[PDB]
């Protein structure tokens, strides 16, 4: 019935797995291959017997390279997704630079030789550490078709995102004190409009650098989110809805049924 389901049935032990059921391999894309991004690596499923994925690109924070973000990179892909990490044209780029950039790295999928025919170009979604987190809000609010949008201890001057249309998990740190929930996840998620299908995640005693190395309750939810919205897979709604329980969560609000 859908056909963008992707995978077999899953559990929340296959959303935790470090690598899920689709072996993953990656390709390079040069600073000077890129145009509109400083370049990134793009992870993909080997396997094309099961049809095209959605697209996902991922953006560093403030003075940051792709090895900040790369491990999402493969645990994402090897759930059923094209994943792009990408480095930023300069480390000093603000977050709607960022945001500009994520999309840019995005566009260059579509004419990308090595993964043009295993993308579905109308299936795309943005994700983001710190300043990237608010490049990720500042990307899905200036494209109303992006499909998913999930800033991660997101950094932003801008707290106010009625123009938002994608649905969108915000992921704070309990003890962030450089983008603190109180002045920015939790102020993203609350500017965003009352009928959009969204998500607020608070990480128990974690700090602002928790996305930095593997974290798993962050790889499970942002996967659930994907696959639930860059897949409309309703298969992966049992873990978003009802609110999950996990200890490693501090705080949790949902827009659901979604």
């Amino acid at each position: 019935e859908n056909p963008y389901e992707r995978g077999p049935d899953p559990t929340e032990s296959s959303i935790e797995a470090v690598r899920g059921p689709f072996a993953v391999a990656q390709t390079t894309v040069s600073r000077l291959q890129a145009d509109g991004f400083g370049g990134g690596t793009i992870y993909y499923p080997t396997d094309t017997s099961q049809g095209t994925f959605g697209a996902v690109a991922i953006s560093p924070g403030f003075t940051a390279g792709q090895e900040s973000i790369a491990w999402l990179g493969p645990r994402i892909a090897s759930q059923g997704f094209v994943v792009i990490t990408i480095d930023t044209i300069t480390r000093l780029d603000q977050p709607d630079s960022r945001g500009r950039q994520l999309q840019a790295a995005l566009d260059h999928l579509r004419t990308n030789s090595v993964v043009r025919n295993r993308i579905d170009p109308n299936r795309m979604a943005v994700m983001g550490h710190s300043m990237g987190g608010g490049g990720a809000l500042s990307a899905a609010a200036n494209n109303t078709s992006l499909e998913a949008a999930i800033p991660l201890q997101g950094w932003h001057t801008r707290k106010n995102w009625s123009s938002v249309r994608t649905p969108t998990l915000v992921v704070g740190a309990q003890l962030d004190t450089i983008a603190p929930v109180s002045s920015h996840s939790e102020a993203f998620y609350n500017s965003l409009p009352s009928d959009l299908d969204k998500a607020y995640m608070e990480l128990r005693g974690a700090s602002h650098f928790v996305s930095n190395t593997p974290d798993t309750t962050t790889a499970k939810y942002s996967i659930a989110w994907l696959k639930r919205f860059v897949d409309n897979d309703l298969r992966y709604e049992q873990f978003l809805c009802p609110a999950p329980d996990d200890f490693a969560i501090s705080e949790y609000r949902a827009t659901c049924p979604f």
